[PDB]
């Protein structure tokens, strides 16, 4: 098996993990149609970028190209995908394919590599750490950059708090874990 | 909802339906890697064509193009998909997106439109009918071409028999339903 090991359906994935990934990478994921116009504009201002669906598309290309052309092929695919499968399913696929450093593909493989346990056994702070990796697994890998990894984790937590996915009490406890 | 209505996970889909689709469209689906070299060659001889994974890719393009270029973009996607998700999952996705005529997308929407019931409530002969549609939903639609639809159904049954997915007794009973 290439790395197609450890697939877990959406219904067995913690609300905290889903929310951590949404708040951090595509805050308005549940409502757009593949691409986020507002996000794209609000991005120009100050970060920014793609939607979860786009990141999923980006990884369906056998090649690792980044031209402007490819970015459009991604957004078109993203849009078509959104017309074919629902949000919970897209979230499921995305979460199980995403590279999270240390040879870990998907939330499950990650939960074990980083916390010796199952994704559904993860705490809030443990979920926040996974969501902080996608941006750059190698730059924020807790194994050798526990410092950048840590602050980016608390940043995800701060994001989740702003989205209302967790309470202030829940926030204070997590950032100190 | 566009048509993203009626999604059913692989584990709730009858062995007869899966097998009917495999035997008919990608006999050696469980063992290839996205494309089937032997199938492609054995195809030239006498039919032939793509793998289930390829058909899935073909439908992730917002456009309905058929150039040689697009056929290659499909096979590359197919190959990448196979390296990302396992067979049972690919089968799940494919089966839920495939157009089967009469506005029906996926096996579920099909089971209802054609047999007023749920995919898991389908009989062997009912499963054989669904597998006969992908080739040309409009050419074999039971609603207006019950004649072509019928013989192609029995052809799927004959295929399933040859693959050993059903017994001779099971075959005789179905072709007469």
């Amino acid at each position: 098996g290439i790395q197609k090991r450890f697939y877990v359906s959406i219904d067995k994935i913690p609300e905290h993990v889903i929310n951590a990934f949404v708040a951090t990478e595509d805050r308005n994921f549940w409502h757009h149609f593949g691409i986020d116009p507002v996000a794209i504009v609000r991005a120009a201002i100050v970060q920014g970028g793609s939607t979860i669906t786009q990141q999923l598309a980006k990884n369906l290309f056998l090649t690792r190209e980044r031209t402007l052309e490819r970015k459009i092929k991604e957004a078109l695919l993203a849009i078509k995908i959104e017309r074919t499968f629902d949000k919970k399913k897209i979230m499921e696929l995305y979460l199980n394919q995403i590279y999270l450093g240390s040879g870990a593909y998907g939330v499950e493989a990650a939960a074990q590599v980083y916390f010796g346990k199952h994704v559904w056994e993860l705490s809030l702070d443990e979920a926040a750490l996974l969501a902080a990796l996608p941006k750059a697994p190698a730059k924020y890998n807790p194994f050798y950059h526990p410092e950048r990894a840590l602050q980016r984790r608390n940043l995800v937590l701060k994001r989740m708090l702003e989205e209302g996915y967790i309470t202030p009490e829940q926030y204070e406890e997590a950032v100190n874990k």
